């Protein structure tokens, strides 16, 4: 339910920042996936959620793993990220003085 | 369409490209490399690579912002033909 | 020069390109970013979010291929300048 | 000794691979890291010196770092890999295959 895979070169990124903060708002945490080249975007996300004071991360794994591949006849591997973000105490005032809405 | 490549995959490794790019100018002479945002840094270091290593002289490169049904996203066009170099680089290969 | 980013620091967040490029179009009208290689994600990304997001339209957009003391690296270098609800976007920040 | 910082962005691709390659043969092993940008320059290196036979991976540890950052303030927060190969059973004659050298 909470889970962001980034593979779709057509998305800006906020879409993904944006989606991120959506899943931490409904569920608390929220979990990042990329292969490749798309492990810039998650680290990226990651990083503005964390400077921006949305976001504490709690879980960053970072492996090779093997990839079904016809063409070459046998798996290849690949880089993936996995990243767990959790609620930052900050959060909800944050998502609030966006719009000027601060108590 | 045939001699263009469209990198898109994530799954994909960086020398699937590399490799491809090299077929490619082996039939057609010449090749287009494309891409969109996070694809792009692909694009430009299959053509360093062909650049650096010798098979490839560039022909055009094309980069500019397109809308995608809307959003904006940045496009690289490469376009890649055979070095003087290129064949005996892949007989020897 | 005075309104040229140029993005080689890995040390920085995103932010610090996107904020650089706001304020130098506050100050100049426009602003000139440049990358080699790797960094062209950077500067794309920038571009994609100052378009995406209403502040910039791009007046130009060059990516060749450079000489450093030699290696062949991929450049761009992109030049935008406010769009018409800069001053507004600017203002309710 | 025996490790590669990715923070250059005048120089190829191939130099970090080659490095990587030097320092295997050298030492056995090689540490590759990287902050932000450059982390996916460590991921492509890493998934070449796999696809082809050079390298295993021995650890993969990615995290969130402070950055000291005068302009700011205050310490930026930034993502940085680091990452352990080993040389492969197939590195020596691979190096050795690659200039028609193998027996
Ligand atoms: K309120
Ligand atoms: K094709
Ligand atoms: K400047
Ligand atoms: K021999």
């Amino acid at each position: 339910k909470n889970r962001i895979q980034v593979s779709n070169t057509k998305k800006p990124l906020f879409f993904y920042v944006n989606l991120a903060k959506r899943y931490m708002q409904q569920y608390n945490d929220v979990e990042l996936s990329a292969l490749g080249m798309a492990i810039a975007t998650v680290v990226t996300v990651t990083e503005i959620l964390k400077n921006n004071g949305f976001a504490v991360e709690k879980k960053i794994m970072t492996s090779i793993v093997d990839i079904k591949d016809d063409a070459r006849g046998r798996p290849v591997q690949k880089a993936k990220i996995e990243i767990t973000l959790v609620k930052s105490e900050k959060f909800d005032e944050l998502m609030a003085a966006a719009n000027e809405e601060k108590e």
